[PDB]
């Protein structure tokens, strides 16, 4: 009996840091903005698989983000324990949703992120110092690419970096949870440290966001408090998560394309660009793209109907062809204009900006400090997340001419 689906098991996991999932080409290359798909309960979903259609759907209010909904796509058992608890505003509708966004976004407008170039590139120039002078080789991932968005999350957040062990594994241990009883422990470990911090912030006021919260709309009951430690978490989460992911997966990149990457280190005006088709061509966040709707939606001919899941692959959408001519070529001259890396519409990725910063300090410093800097061992051999979690690797290994 054949095993041929018209509803393939959803997500897939790469096998290749850079490259579409075998089974995401055939989603790219099959016609219509949406496809069936199995989810890993065997609940049947629809993805989103074409550009535009991807736009639309991310700006249609009739595309819940509310994970509590039963019919919420959930990719794997990780937030079906920590339901009962409340959402941060990625996980709310307007008008909740901005109402809780906008407690935040003071901390990362245009202008904010200009004035923490200086601290960014202190933070990057001070683990880079550290790392050459210990010698290879080096993990990248421990010794580089996260403690670097950690330390610079925490001072916007007034988290103190000194509990960074503690909640460096617990949100390691969370994002990457394959199970619900393991999810909740680490969340409920990050809970309870926030909750501590927002305390002291009551005894002794300071700087940060939290402290911010704590100081105003938390003692005007304006955000509860187990709201603001969610608001609290998220950020913090994505704040050294989303960061680490795209700068090991961007050096296994670039060194897989060394013509590119020299021609970047040759003229440094060509960074901004190369990371807006980093970010494309990674898109390590699929696992943001999940939607209930409320309605029913047409869609060029397809039906979603009310309470189905639905997942705008951004990873695919960023691999249409007809928006990136030869979409599967990293290309850092390329116009990478419009992508998905970071969603589209009220929800768009609210720490992008200082993604971008980050970035490229980052890839200015690897190649002024460490020209010599490659891998220790073959691509091959490193290993993947699953499609289940942020894409990247947790262990890169790095040598240079020491
Ligand atoms: C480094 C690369 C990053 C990528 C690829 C990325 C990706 C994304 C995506 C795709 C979304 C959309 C969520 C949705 O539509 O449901 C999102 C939202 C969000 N991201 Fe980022 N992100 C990155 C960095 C960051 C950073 C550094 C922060 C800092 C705290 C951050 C904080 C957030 C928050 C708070 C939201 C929710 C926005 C809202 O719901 O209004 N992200 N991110
Ligand atoms: O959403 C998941 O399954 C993992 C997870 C856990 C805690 C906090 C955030 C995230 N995911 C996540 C991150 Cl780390 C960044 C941007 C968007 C999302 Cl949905």
């Amino acid at each position: 009996t054949p095993q041929t689906t018209d509803a393939p098991a959803f997500p897939s996991n790469r096998s290749c840091p850079y490259q579409l999932p075998d089974g995401y080409a055939q989603l790219r290359d099959t016609p219509g903005p949406l496809h069936r798909v199995t989810l890993y309960d065997g609940r049947q979903a629809w993805v989103v698989t074409k550009h535009e259609a991807a736009r639309k759907l991310l700006g249609d209010p009739r595309l819940s983000s509310n994970r509590t909904d039963d019919n919420f796509p959930a990719t794997s058992p990780r937030f079906e324990a920590v339901r009962e608890s409340p959402q941060a505003f990625i996980g709310l509708d307007p008008p909740e949703h901005g109402t809780r966004r906008r407690m935040t976004i003071s901390e990362f407008t245009v202008k904010r992120i200009k004035g923490m170039r200086p601290e960014v590139e202190e933070v990057v120039h001070g683990f880079l110092d550290e790392m050459l002078a210990a010698g290879p080789t080096a993990d990248l991932v421990s010794q580089f690419a996260l403690p670097v968005p950690s330390m610079v999350i925490c001072r916007l957040l007034g988290v103190p970096y000194a509990d960074h062990e503690f909640f460096q594994d617990a949100s390691k241990r969370l994002v990457q949870s394959t199970d619900a009883q393991s999810a909740l422990t680490a969340r409920n470990d990050l809970a309870g440290y926030l909750d501590g911090l927002i305390t002291q912030f009551q005894t002794e006021p300071g700087a940060g966001l939290v402290g911010a919260l704590v100081a105003d709309q938390l003692a005007n009951g304006e955000i509860d408090r187990e709201e603001l430690i969610s608001t609290a978490m998220l950020l913090l989460i994505a704040g050294h998560e989303t960061t680490a992911s795209m700068t090991s997966l961007s050096v296994i990149t670039l060194l897989d394309h060394p013509e590119q990457y020299a021609a970047l280190r040759a003229d440094r005006s060509l960074v901004p660009g190369a990371v807006e088709e980093l970010l494309r061509y990674l898109a390590i966040a699929d696992i943001a793209g999940g939607r209930v709707a409320t309605a029913d939606i047409e869609v060029e001919g397809q039906l979603i109907r009310a309470g189905e899941g639905v997942i705008v692959v951004n990873s695919i959408a960023n691999r249409d062809g007809t928006v990136y001519e030869d979409p599967d070529a990293l290309d850092i001259h390329r116009s990478a204009r419009h992508h998905l890396a970071f969603g589209f519409g009220v929800h768009q990725c609210l720490g992008q900006n200082l993604a971008r910063l980050e970035l490229e300090v980052i890839l200015n410093a690897l190649m002024d400090r460490v020209p010599t800097l490659r891998l220790a061992v073959p691509v091959e051999q490193l290993v993947l997340r699953p499609g289940t979690t942020i894409q990247g690797v947790n262990e890169l290994p790095v040598t240079w001419h020491h």
